[PDB]
């Protein structure tokens, strides 16, 4: 499947060279996957999402997006247009507030859940957890990133926006988990992106189109937009039979584009998720 006009993430996860806008990508689309968006929630109501899209669990009065990003995450994950995996299922869990902060327990107890509610879901060819968050260091958030992980979940987490080493930071610390640095348009490391050995994979990053709150769309950047699309590579390869949880992280590292990023520091992986498509 070819989509023109796709935006350049989409584009970028699909080519071996940076500069082109279609996003192509095997037909299946991660259908009989699952991505949960552990974030501040998903507009499932949004027309990108299809009804694919819904909330399963709040720890706040709403499950509803009051803020955007999980919206904005949900849809690079698997929204119709701005979406890597555009068939996979996307639950939402709410462990952020509308402004984007949460408590580290409850994003301890929505790892959890995760770890637990996709047994009460359809997911015959995978689960993915898509964690565009993250803090200070913690023992037991990463701990509870790497349980999420043993639970077989692909477990993928930002980097950090903080231009510097990502061991300083959880769930990015984490090893056993996906951790995800942001690139943008030309190649070159996103001047935010953390960094460091613990990073695993380089994703686009900087002024990515996605859905927003309102039915609307918006580009922001951020290590936590270069996630979802690590988090939908994934369902889109599980579903092609191409990983699982437990591998996909090392699966995409294999098969991703070496030595195409600039400005990345020396003893972090040189590597851009790329779906590794031909049609």
């Amino acid at each position: 499947a070819a989509q023109t006009n796709a935006p350049w993430g989409l584009a970028r996860i699909s080519s071996t060279s940076p500069g082109t806008s279609t996003y192509y990508y095997d037909e299946s689309a991660g259908q009989g996957s699952c991505v949960y968006v552990i974030d501040t929630g998903i507009e499932a109501s949004h027309p990108e999402f299809e009804g694919r899209a819904q909330m399963v669990k709040t720890y706040y009065y709403s499950s509803r997006d009051g803020n955007g990003h999980g919206t904005h995450c949900a849809g690079t994950v698997g929204s119709r247009t701005y979406g890597v995996a555009k068939k996979t299922q996307l639950f939402g869990v709410k462990v952020l507030d509308d402004n984007g902060s949460g408590q580290y327990s409850t994003i301890i107890a929505g790892m959890d859940f995760v770890a637990s509610d996709k047994n009460n879901r359809n997911c015959p060819k995978g689960v993915v957890a898509s964690l565009s968050l993250g803090g200070g260091y913690s023992s037991s958030v990463n701990s509870a990133a790497a349980r999420l992980q043993s639970s077989g979940v692909m477990v993928a987490v930002a980097a950090g926006n903080n231009n510097a080493d990502a061991r300083n930071y959880s769930p990015a610390s984490e090893p056993s988990v996906c951790t995800v640095g942001a690139s943008d348009r030309y190649d070159r490391r996103s001047s935010f992106s953390n960094y460091g050995s613990v990073l695993d994979i380089f994703g686009p990053g900087t002024d990515i189109l996605s859905t927003w709150i309102g039915g609307s769309t918006r580009s922001i950047s951020g290590t936590s937009m270069a996630t979802p699309h690590v988090a939908g590579l994934a369902a889109y390869l599980m579903t092609l039979g191409k990983t699982t949880a437990a591998s996909a992280c090392r699966y995409i590292a294999d098969t991703a584009n070496k030595g195409d990023l600039s400005n990345i520091p020396f003893g972090t992986v040189n590597l851009l998720a790329y779906n590794n498509y031909q049609a």
